[PDB]
């Protein structure tokens, strides 16, 4: 009977791949914000990659309407909020804007009390 069997050919390797290229911070070179540059070094080479920073400069148009506000009237206990009406001078944008605004916000008449606060002591015995 012959039940012999053996086969090999895969020695362990240390390897040296760079899948997690250590990228450096992103600094905006052009202008104050936008296209930044980052320095990264892996394996045995150094290169700079461009990136984009979270800047708020991608606005163009929108309401394009000019409104005129004054006050907020007195606080109403009914709904707990007061409504204010404003008038716009410049319409523009598409065709025309509302000739009046209807806003509302909760406000108290007086006596500014705490939302809830909290008070807890700590009594303990040493023995």
């Amino acid at each position: 009977g012959s039940m012999k069997k053996k086969e090999k050919g895969k020695e362990p390797k240390a390897d040296a791949e760079c899948s997690e290229w250590q990228y450096g911070k992103c600094v905006p070179n052009s202008g104050d914000c936008g296209n930044g540059i980052r320095e990264a070094t892996c394996n045995e080479q150094t290169k700079k990659t461009k990136c984009k920073v979270p800047c708020n400069w991608k606005k163009d148009f929108g309401a394009d309407c000019k409104y005129k506000f004054g006050r907020w009237a007195e606080c109403d206990t009914t709904t707990g909020t007061r409504s204010r009406s404003g008038t716009l001078k410049k319409a523009l944008f598409n065709a025309e804007c509302q000739t009046t605004i209807k806003v509302s916000k909760p406000c108290t008449p007086k006596t500014p009390k705490p939302k809830g606060g909290e008070k807890k002591k700590g009594k303990g015995k040493e023995n």
